[PDB]
DNA sequence: ATTATGACGCT
DNA sequence: AGCGTCATA
């Protein structure tokens, strides 16, 4: 009763952008704005594969992991824009420079995790106090929630989908306690005005428009955000939680997207997160390990602990590429010349770290696939990252793997490999 | 022949 | 350290 924690006790956002890549080539290119687009990369294997695409192309049922070819069946005047090739490569370099407009923007509002290259987590537990105490207890507006759902609502005793969220936002409005700055409601909704002042911010100064979920943690925020993409936000209260999980798959939950995921269905025999509540923490731990049976026991009643690390860059640069079926390295030459490619791309990426972020990277990992494996990654070796020079890091690359070819002669590569991969880890301030 | 990443957990 | 899992454009 009055000792059954909640998990009341922060606010957390996530702000996710909408079809990311596309928006980003839909600002440099104006003839591709509101049209059915897809990011594209390489093209010379069936049209190339997608890896971002517009919601009027989603319409037409074009996915992700696609081939343009096969999108384009359809979608016949699906457009394409094509990610940049340097040094044989695809090259990621614009993306993560907007990336890096978005994250500088919802910055000045809190500190944030960088939690992928288009979305980062936001704990405002703390603005949400302030500007609580500078409100004095006045009535919060639906004017300023003119792009937020509530969960679950309208419900009780209109056919249009603004009509909807108009009618569920004042149901939420209509029901609140702005006496009480300890309201765990009253906070969130606070962080919902707080996240379209962000959001706009963000639309503003960048031209991106995104989504955003708001709840009292970050997996509930994470679902929150999806619930109404695009160009909207979504507040999943605590008391949302029995009826939004009752009837939703445990998969859509970040984590449980895999194998663990898969082994609470098969091992418990349910299908859906409100499910989970019928199983002691014990037995929890029993199947899925202590760790992960405490964190299904209290997430399936709204509750996670984990908290928004103050990260806001990534804390690793790498390269890599595969090479598929017939263009596998099978000589020396050519899995040296790769090496160098990479390690050309590391390098610039690495200068321009270490100019902008006031740090240095200390190790070089290598990873390599061979043809015939089972796994993205074959085998993993570290070596120390002294210098930043493209001809060092790919020499020594070269050195931590040449072991690896099973040739008898040394001039042949044997087996195949079928990706390199170049990465730098370990920062220290510099 | 989805590819190019990036973080965290296990032992 | 090296491997595995899960995630996202
Ligand atoms: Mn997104
Ligand atoms: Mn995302
Ligand atoms: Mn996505």
């Amino acid at each position: 009763g009055p000792h059954m924690a909640t998990g009341q006790d922060r606010v957390v956002a996530l702000v996710d952008m909408d079809c990311f890549f596309v928006q980003v080539e839909q600002r440099q290119n104006p003839h591709l704005r509101n049209k059915p687009c897809a990011v594209v990369q390489y093209k010379s294997w069936k049209g190339g594969g997608i890896i971002a695409v517009s919601y009027e192309a989603r319409a037409f049922g074009v996915t992700r992991s696609m081939w343009a070819d096969d999108a384009k069946k359809l979608c016949p005047d699906l457009l394409l824009a094509q990610v940049r090739e340097s040094r044989g490569k695809a090259n990621l370099t614009k993306y993560r420079e907007a990336s890096v407009e978005v994250m500088e923007i919802m910055s000045r509002f809190a500190v944030i995790e960088r939690a992928s290259i288009d979305e980062a987590y936001v704990d405002l537990t703390s603005a949400v106090q302030e500007r609580l105490q500078k409100l004095q207890g006045q009535p919060i507006s639906a004017d300023l929630l003119p792009s937020t759902y509530i969960e679950g609502l309208p419900q009780g005793p209109t056919v249009q989908k603004e009509g909807m969220r108009k009618q569920g936002l004042f149901q939420w409005l209509d029901s609140l306690q702005i006496d009480n700055l300890t309201s765990p409601d009253l906070q969130l909704t606070v962080g919902a005005v707080i996240v379209e002042e962000m959001r706009a911010a963000i639309e503003r100064e960048t031209g991106f428009q995104c989504s955003a979920g708001i709840s009292h943690n970050k997996v509930l925020a994470k679902l929150a955000c999806g619930l109404n993409k695009p160009n909207r936000q979504t507040l999943v209260s605590h008391g949302s939680v029995p009826q939004l999980f009752s009837q939703m798959p445990i998969r859509k939950i970040r984590s449980l997207g895999g194998k663990l995921g898969a082994s609470v269905i098969e091992i418990l025999g349910i299908e859906y997160m409100g499910e989970l509540t019928q199983f002691t923490e014990s037995q929890l731990q029993s199947h899925f390990g202590e760790k992960n049976g405490s964190w299904l026991y209290a997430m399936c009643r709204g509750i996670e602990h984990d908290p928004v690390k103050p990260r806001q860059l990534p804390k690793t640069i790498g390269c890599s590429k595969n090479f598929p079926g017939k263009t596998a390295l099978a000589t020396r030459e050519q899995v040296q010349w790769w090496l160098l490619q990479l390690a050309q791309e590391l390098e610039e990426r690495l200068t321009k770290d270490r100019n902008d972020n006031d740090r240095v990277a200390t190790q070089l990992v290598v990873s390599i696939r061979v043809q015939g494996d089972k796994r993205l990654s074959s085998l993993r070796r570290c070596c120390a990252l002294t210098r930043y020079d493209a001809h060092k890091m790919s020499h020594d690359a070269f050195t931590v793997i040449k072991n690896c070819n099973t040739s008898g002669i040394q001039t042949e590569w044997s087996p195949p490999l079928t990706m390199l991969f170049l990465c730098a880890t370990k920062f220290s301030a510099s």
